[PDB]
């Protein structure tokens, strides 16, 4: 497939990427032991995930600039934004996994968990971030859309901490105090800590990389790209609860760590003060018999089929979205990411 | 005097900084309790130093320009910028606190072990980091020298984390090898970690808001500049433990944190393999019995001997770079600088 094909290009470039940025020891030999502490973290942690948000920048750079226009280089740059992107999640999901103590990451082993690593992956998620900027340079600096890149992902990384910060108030380390798991408030930390640099960043890169630098023309489309990302991160919050781990490949713990979740939120707004006092009294716990009991109330709520019902409501509203706002851009670039989103 | 004078608007001049970051829940309510937090992350930890560095680029800033062209608007910007500088220390110092497990900074609790903050810290430095692009997007988003100072930001950013990284790898949190403390590492430590942003950027900025972007200018400075960051460092040392509390304002403990200081790389040059034990047997201890033995093996070796005899061949060395290497600045950019930094 379009994604399936271009995948192998794409992993496959990580190579050129480590070997640039490792090479700045050649005239620091100085610094030789931290350039290999670099390579190590890079190789550990932007590998292994799936790599669509990077994908999406490859694909979606094909489709808004014309065939003639896509030279070796053009394409070579495309990898490199693309990686960017890898970069900047894997500089948040390490200091994410330290932030809320997890223990694996990909069924892996958290970087920060590591013998030897420890509290330093801290330095280790600011350099990923560095190596951003360090790859548009090396890479973009002459292109016309350099500064619109760094802005961009400076814009991204920005929204992405709001988000965080919004998240880390709403959901304590030890408050399950279940007052502020509002509608509003789960959009927001969605909006921010998830759907603008997963959604957004990608699409944008690949636009202005494209010469669509508008100010309507990336409005327009963050628009669209808002409204998938809050989809997408809605439907995995019910994969996490009711999904297939054969399918998904993974459990969900949701439940177990007071995530501020889709599911709760909607339980909150039809639960009655006896149904209230239920999950007030089992949000957030390691039992597996209390966490058994929470999917239980959710059931019976059907929020399942709460789920089933917006989802063919948010399908409609995106294709609406994408009918209004995808012009002057193909709408296929929206299409096509809708597509691998939505079931 | 120059900076004592000035110091007063700089600082004052941080109210409206926190003002014009704070000012992002104005179209978005819904990330005010966010937009809180970054506020008291920035009163407490952008707060509370000296504003040196910050106070540096100000400082150059006025002997840099020309009188009629600092109108209130250039100033404003000076203003700024010196405020981006403290705000990427600020950004380092948290995230150092928490690798390093610090207990204070300043006299004051660090910042990650107040009560609900927490590994929190690692979000909360990450948008200190942000700030200073979103100050810079603000206030100099139609300045020739935007990209300049966004480049110049990030490259010392990258460059303190690599040398960060040098020193994670150097001494470690369970490892007195002394195998290490080289005086070739202990330089590209300094230089990487301290040297760079301390005093290259200050005066760097103030050099690309002045419009000198000369690539040699900024060589010729960086080579001054670096080696008054080498000596700083090494003076920082000595005073950590000759110093005195009294004039300094603090006690020093790099010997008992087992830290890379010019001392300890002094001494294992400077001592026969008897003297070697000794030391590799009461570095990085909390008995002040063994640390107190540490300072006397120092004072045997003379190394405040050495200190002053490096001290005095240090000035001459840098004053021999000022005449060099100023031209075509102003030498009182560097001489006003080493004034405050040589005794
Ligand atoms: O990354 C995933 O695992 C979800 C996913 C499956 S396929 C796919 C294609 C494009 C994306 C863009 C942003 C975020 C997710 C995705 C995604
Ligand atoms: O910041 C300090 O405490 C040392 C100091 C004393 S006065 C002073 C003036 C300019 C500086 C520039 C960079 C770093 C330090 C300093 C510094």
């Amino acid at each position: 497939d379009v994604y399936a094909q271009e995948k192998q290009d794409f992993v496959q470039h990580f190579s050129q990427i480590v070997r640039v940025l490792t090479e700045d020891e050649m005239g620091h030999p100085e610094i030789g032991d931290a350039i290999a502490r670099l390579k190590e973290v890079l190789e550990y942690n932007a590998i292994g995930g799936k790599y669509n948000r990077g994908l999406t920048v490859v694909v979606a750079f094909r489709e808004l600039v014309e065939p003639r226009k896509q030279d070796a280089d053009s394409l070579q740059r495309a990898w490199t934004v693309g990686w960017c992107v890898e970069l900047l999640q894997a500089f948040f999901l390490v200091a994410d996994d330290i932030m809320d103590s997890s223990l694996t990451r990909r069924g892996q082993i958290c970087w920060y968990q590591k013998p030897g690593v420890g509290l330093d992956a801290i330095n280790d998620a600011n350099l990923l971030e560095a190596c951003i900027y360090r790859l548009l340079k090396l890479y973009c600096r002459e292109q016309p859309y350099y500064l619109n890149l760094i802005e961009l992902f400076l814009q991204s990384s920005y929204q992405t901490e709001i988000g965080q910060t919004l998240d880390l108030l709403t959901a304590p380390q030890g408050n399950v105090d279940l007052v502020r798991f509002t509608e509003k408030r789960y959009k927001s930390i969605v909006k921010y800590k998830t759907a603008f640099y997963s959604f957004y960043l990608p699409i944008a890169a690949a636009m202005y990389m494209a010469g669509i630098d508008g100010e309507k023309e990336h409005a327009n489309a963050k628009k669209i790209l808002l409204e998938m990302g809050e989809f997408f991160q809605i439907q995995d919050d019910y994969l996490d609860l009711f999904g297939d781990p054969s399918v998904t490949g993974k459990i969900g713990t949701d439940i177990q760590d007071n995530k501020c979740s889709w599911l709760v939120v909607q339980c909150l707004q039809r639960a009655t003060p006896e149904q209230y006092q239920i999950l007030k009294e089992n949000y957030g716990q390691k039992e597996a018999e209390k966490v058994a009991r929470v999917k239980a109330l959710y059931e019976e709520l059907d929020l399942p089929a709460v789920f089933l019902q917006y989802e063919e409501d948010s399908y409609s509203h995106i294709m609406a979205l994408i009918e209004q706002y995808a012009a002057p851009l193909p709408p296929a670039v929206f299409l096509g990411l809708a597509r691998k989103i939505y079931k």
